[PDB]
């Protein structure tokens, strides 16, 4: 009944060009079995959306990586929010939601926008830049660690730590095992910055700790919640912004539409998140026997969701393989869906918006002018290097 495929979605070959294999996964059926890792897979929009929106059946507390926490030891203590189910999930979620709220966005927006404009001005002075190191990485590094309240020293640990986190959701292949064996100094740095004294007044970290007397979280929960933001909050945005620049670089017609109306900046970023899906995959674990897309899945089974595939499913999208900055994007699953839907999406969208706004106002053309190199990660899709010439408006 369920088709068995030998495709390895965590192989370098797959990362290098996932789109044909994603169609093969979609068209094989609503539910497939991946013999390579003994997991179920769903690659169509409908089943991905259904799985995300039934957290009781498709739980997160047994891990959202390949590893089943019921069978193996987690590589680090479980996240109090990502790797928790309701009801344990609910209060920590509410705290991060309030920390990363509308009001907070108002407090940081001017600074984020100023930093974006400044960066683009700087890059225009150079002309030929690497849109990954010099923009997609440099810009979030120039705003997010400060917004967290982190000291300057040690910040070089942040991207390596995130690379590790996202590789660790994968199977135990070379990417994952290499990441873990290099991890000790990055874990040590992160865990230390999560303590209250090390987080500057007014930043996200301090704000999490301040919530520890409302009864929503205890003081001993705050460091792990700071840890959540230091795991999730930087490398995601690097690859979201890199995706957007890469799209504008390949679709100059859409860059020209964006220039003509910079208020399209926020939807141009959202469309990039759909189109590239910086977060490609992650898992749920079944808590009972369940019927999904006409297939029966047993209890205690890992289910791999292909978010990127769902976001290109022609069953859901018209011209899914086109970058269209006026597309109606609502419903894409690039930020997830349901109770775990990205709690930092307002920060992500703010960064993406103000960067694309700066590009929209200051740059006339973005031309790739060197070899493009891809970065491999078990969960993240993005580039290592994107050489571009920026022409000033
Ligand atoms: C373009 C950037 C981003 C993308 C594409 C993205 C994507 C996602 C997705 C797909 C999920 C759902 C995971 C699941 O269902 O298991 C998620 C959750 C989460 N994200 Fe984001 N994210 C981004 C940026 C951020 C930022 C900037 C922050 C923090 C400042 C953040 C913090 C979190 C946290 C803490 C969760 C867990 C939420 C929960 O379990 O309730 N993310 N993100
Ligand atoms: O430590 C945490 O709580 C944590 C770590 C990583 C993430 C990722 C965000 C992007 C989608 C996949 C999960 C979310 C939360
Ligand atoms: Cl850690």
């Amino acid at each position: 009944t369920i088709p068995h495929l030998a495709i390895d979605p965590f192989s370098l070959d797959f990362f290098d060009d996932p789109y044909p294999d994603q169609q093969t996964l979609r068209d094989a059926g609503p539910v497939v079995y991946l013999d390579k890792w003994n997991v179920y897979g769903v690659a169509r929009y409908a089943e991905v959306h259904a799985v995300l929106n039934d957290p009781t059946t498709f739980c997160s507390s047994r891990g959202v990586g390949l590893s089943d926490f019921k069978k193996e030891k987690p590589w680090r203590p479980p996240s109090l929010i990502l790797e928790a189910d309701p009801p344990a999930h609910t209060r920590p979620r509410a705290v991060l939601s309030k920390v990363l709220s509308p009001a907070t966005m108002k407090t940081i927006r001017d600074g984020f926008a100023a930093a974006a404009d400044a960066k683009v001005d700087e890059l225009l002075q150079r002309g030929c830049i690497d849109a990954i190191a010099d923009l997609a990485e440099a810009y979030p590094l120039s705003v997010f660690p400060d917004a967290m309240g982190l000291k300057q020293e040690g910040r070089e640990h942040l991207l390596p730590y995130a690379g590790l986190v996202f590789n660790a959701f994968g199977p135990p292949n070379e990417l994952r095992q290499t990441a873990i064996e290099r991890s000790a100094p990055h874990q040590a740095y992160v865990n230390e910055q999560c303590q209250r004294p090390n987080l500057a007044p007014g930043g996200f970290g301090a704000c999490i700790h301040a919530f520890t007397d409302t009864g929503e979280i205890t003081p001993d929960e705050a460091p792990l919640l700071v840890r959540s933001l230091l795991s999730a909050g930087l490398d995601t945005t690097v690859n979201g912004i890199g995706a957007a620049v890469y799209c504008l670089a390949r679709f100059p017609g859409e860059l020209q539409r964006l220039r003509s109306d910079p208020t399209l900046a926020r939807n141009a970023f959202e469309e990039a998140v759909r189109f590239e899906s910086p977060v490609q995959t992650f898992f749920r674990t079944t808590t009972r026997e369940v019927e999904l897309g006409g297939a029966v899945i047993g209890e205690g089974e890992k289910v791999l969701m292909f978010l990127g595939s769902a976001n290109r499913d022609p069953r859901r999208w018209s011209d899914p393989d086109l970058y269209d900055i006026t597309r109606k994007t609502s419903g894409h699953v690039g930020f997830g869906s349901g109770v775990h839907m990205c709690v930092g999406q307002l920060v992500a969208r703010l960064e993406g918006e103000v960067m694309l706004s700066a590009l929209a106002r200051k740059v006339a053309a973005i031309d790739i002018d060197g070899p493009v190199k891809r970065r491999f990660n078990n969960t993240l899709r993005g580039l290592e290097s994107l050489p571009v010439k920026l022409t000033p408006a």
